[PDB]
């Protein structure tokens, strides 16, 4: 297709990991769900994981796409297939969202 070209202040990144064993140890909490809509955001984190090392991801992160894809058709179960069928890299997208940081 076509290269293309991104911007600076994109704003969201992208989370690289590598296959520990047997999965990344990453869990998603809400999503698209046919009981109620809510956005995808990180819920645990697989103790001694790749993710948790990394600490580029936190509970709470909200996620908007995952490995180039467009989510805002992909349920929680559409989601977590595309990262598993990834490859032995994960890619996903995730971006803080506006808060102050807590003062005493």
């Amino acid at each position: 297709g076509s290269s293309g070209s991104s911007g600076q202040a994109s704003g969201h990144f992208s989370v690289e990991l590598v296959r520990g064993y047997a999965g990344f140890g990453l869990t998603l909490g809400g999503g698209r769900d046919v009981a109620g809509d809510t956005p995808l955001a990180v819920r645990g984190l697989l103790k001694d994981g790749p993710a948790q090392r990394c600490g580029r991801l936190e509970v709470g992160d909200l996620v908007l796409h995952i490995n180039g894809e467009s989510t805002q058709g992909l349920t929680h179960a559409q989601a977590v297939e595309r990262i598993r069928a990834g490859g032995p890299q994960l890619h996903l997208v995730i971006r803080r969202p506006l808060s102050g940081p807590s003062s005493g």
